[PDB]
Parts: structure tokens; C-alpha cells; sequence
């Protein structure tokens, strides 16, 4: 493969520097798939990474909540200006009735955290959770990125369309996009493909309220890879045609960063500088004044504990990377590493 010194002089220093157990890399040009696939998925077998591994996504999984949310809406199940309390009775009577689904999807809402505090673990006390809370800033004002907030949004879109969360993932959403080897909750026959994370203490962990639809996803290079094509060159069915294609319209902007559902999108070709701002500490952290929307590339940082994830693609150009690695390292390393490649695939 002559793309394998790009990627490997790009990847390598990224595993030595942080002591990476494994990295599934897979590249999307011309059509054409690449697995770069280093390390191992589990210390303890040895076993090594590839292609069909599976590793926790973390955040990535918004793009896909995202996708279900946009489905629910190409359906007629729900529109993104809908009062959230429209698709949840429990709601009624709060601030959600004057928050908008499309807010909950782009941490607009008014400040809802970025995590459940720790006493929010179970469904009673969620319910209560946000009955309770209290806006921060007006609805729309504000980005401050949020597990509650687009949680919520994709638990509504579920419930907008009468089936849970995880049957419609596993069942209709996934296995439209290609996916059949994505999980919320991962079967025993899939077990054994699937890779342990490393905390920094290089201690074996895995994977709240809402988990599924803010962070839960177990996936493949490949099935994610499968993913970005279907967010460049499409898939078979019509109305998850027109759901993907709803996750890239841009919202409203922080900085050179454009929000949409799910996807973060930037101009490209595109700064390393302006790359790295729209996912700095700043931006995840942060509120943030929301401003006007913006080629173009999309991407999305995902990090659990023991695992790091980054997927970045460019439809104009036909190229894309997936990067899955069952180390927590920091997201600047990723972002750089990513557009180093992306800028030798562009050519
Ligand atoms: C998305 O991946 C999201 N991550 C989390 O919600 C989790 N942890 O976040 C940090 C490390 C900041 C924390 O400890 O609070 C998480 C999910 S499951 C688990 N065990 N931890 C982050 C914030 N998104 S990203 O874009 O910064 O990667
Ligand atoms: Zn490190
Ligand atoms: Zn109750
Ligand atoms: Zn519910
Ligand atoms: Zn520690
Ligand atoms: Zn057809
Ligand atoms: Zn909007
Ligand atoms: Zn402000």
C-alpha cells in the first residue's frame, strides 16, 4: 500500500509518545478503503488490532445519535424546531417547554453541563434532573457542549419515532449506513473482537444516564469508515440519504468552527491553527457566544477513559480518516496527525 509510509509517519510518533496499545487507522481515496491497523486490542491476549476490532468511540457516537435524530425528522416523527416537551410528556410544565429539540441537538439549550452531576444515575433522578434545571443563557445564545443536552435530544428522536434507543441503532439505523458490526450494547459473539481501553495508569477499564446516545458506541475502523462514505458518497435508501445530509447543514459558528448535528465542520483546506481552536479546551469546556454559520470538512473527537477517537473527512475531495485507538491521548496529537495525512491524500 504506497499510502502506508504517509500514514505510518504520521501515526508512529503518536504511538510512541503515548505508549498507544493499538490504533485502527482506516483511509478513505478515490473510493477505495485503507487499514492501517497497529498494536494490540487487549494486553492481557495480545491479541492484534485490525480492521473488524472494536473499540469505544466516545463522543463520536453524537454523529450517529445525530443521523437518528435527523432520520426521526426526514420521517415526519419530528421537526428540530419542536418544543422538546412535545416528545416527552415528563417534560411539560418546565423551561423544555421553550427549548427546542434542535437546540438539545447543538448544546445550545441555556448551559446545560457537560456531564449528569454524579447523584443524576438513574432515570427517576434524571427525570428530576431536568425538571429542576435552571437556564444559564437564553435558548440559542450559547454553545457549552453537553452528554445531557444532545442525550436528551436523541432519547426524544427515539421516542418521537415509538422504539428505543438501542433496537433502532442496532436494528434499522446502523444496518442502513453498512454498519453491522456498531453496538450500543455489544453481543457475546462479538466479544472477543472487542478491545479493552488503557487508563494512564495502563489499567484495563470499559465504558450513566444516557450513555448510548452521548457516548456508548463500540465500532470498527471499517464499519466507520463505511460511515464517512456514506457522509461522501451516499447510501441506498432515500430518506437516510436526505438524514445524512441534514447532519451537514451549519447551524451557528464558534470561531471558524461550524456546528451541526453532530458534525463540527470548518472550511477546508483548513488550518492546522483554526483545526486545533474549534477542538481546544476552550471550545469543549467553555460556553461559548454562538455567531452566524460559516469545500468543506467535517470531524468529531471522541474520548472515554482509556480510549481516543477522531474522525475527519472532506466530501468535496473524496477523502476521509478514522483513527481509533484504546488510549486517551490528547486531542491536539489527533487533530495534527489527521491533517497532516489529509493534506498528502488532497495532493
Ligand atoms: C466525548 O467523548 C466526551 N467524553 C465524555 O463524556 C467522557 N469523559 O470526559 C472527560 C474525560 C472530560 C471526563 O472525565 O469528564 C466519558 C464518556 S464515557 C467515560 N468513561 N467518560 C468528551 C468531552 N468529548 S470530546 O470531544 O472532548 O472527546
Ligand atoms: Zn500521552
Ligand atoms: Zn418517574
Ligand atoms: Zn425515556
Ligand atoms: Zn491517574
Ligand atoms: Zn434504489
Ligand atoms: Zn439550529
Ligand atoms: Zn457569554
Amino acid at each position: 500500500d504506497p499510502l502506508r509510509p504517509v500514514v505510518d509517519a504520521s501515526i508512529q510518533p503518536l504511538l510512541k509518545e503515548h505508549r498507544i496499545p493499538g490504533m485502527a487507522v482506516a483511509v478513505l481515496k478515490d473510493g477505495k478503503a485503507h487499514y492501517f491497523n497497529y498494536g494490540v486490542a487487549n494486553r492481557e491476549s495480545g491479541a492484534s488490532v485490525s480492521e473488524q476490532t472494536l473499540f469505544e468511540i466516545g463522543s463520536v457516537s453524537k454523529t450517529l445519535t445525530a443521523t437518528l435524530g435527523a432520520y426521526a425528522v426526514v420521517k415526519g416523527a419530528m421537526q428540530l424546531d419542536d418544543k422538546a416537551s412535545r416528545h416527552a410528556p415528563w417534560l411539560k410544565g418546565s423551561v423544555f417547554d421553550s427549548i427546542t429539540m434542535g437546540e438539545l441537538a447543538t448544546y445550545s439549550a441555556g448551559g446545560l453541563p457537560l456531564q449528569f452531576p454524579e447523584e443524576v444515575d438513574s432515570s427517576e433522578k434524571m427525570r428530576a434532573y431536568y425538571r429542576q434545571w435552571a437556564p444559564v443563557y437564553s435558548p440559542g445564545s450559547h454553545r457549552q457542549y453537553s452528554n445531557p443536552s444532545i442525550g436528551l435530544f436523541g432519547h426524544l428522536a427515539a421516542s418521537s419515532l415509538k422504539q428505543p434507543f438501542a433496537q433502532l441503532m442496532e436494528q434499522t439505523l446502523l444496518p442502513g449506513l453498512g454498519m453491522h458490526h456498531t453496538y450500543v450494547n455489544v453481543p457475546k459473539q462479538a466479544m472477543a473482537s472487542y478491545a479493552y481501553g488503557y487508563s494512564k495508569e495502563d489499567k484495563p477499564i470499559r465504558v450513566g444516564m444516557l450513555a448510548d446516545e452521548a457516548y456508548g458506541i463500540k465500532t470498527s475502523s471499517a464499519d466507520l469508515l463505511a460511515f464517512v462514505k456514506a457522509n461522501i458518497g451516499g447510501v441506498d435508501d432515500k430518506a437516510l440519504q436526505q438524514a445524512i445530509s441534514l447532519t451537514h447543514k451549519g447551524h451557528y459558528s464558534v470561531g471558524g468552527m461550524t456546528q451541526g448535528l453532530g458534525w463540527e465542520s470548518y472550511a477546508y483546506p483548513v488550518t492546522e491553527q483554526t483545526l486545533l481552536a474549534g477542538n481546544s479546551a476552550k471550545v469543549i469546556l467553555e460556553a461559548n457566544p454562538t455567531a452566524a454559520p460559516r469545500q468543506v470538512l467535517f470531524n468529531k473527537t471522541g474520548s472515554s477513559n482509556g480510549f481516543g477517537a477522531y474522525v475527519a473527512f472532506v466530501p468535496a475531495r473524496g477523502i476521509g480518516i478514522v483513527m481509533l485507538a484504546n488510549r486517551n491521548y490528547p486531542i491536539p496529537a489527533r487533530v495534527k496527525a489527521a491533517h497532516a495525512i489529509l493534506a498528502q491524500l488532497a495532493g
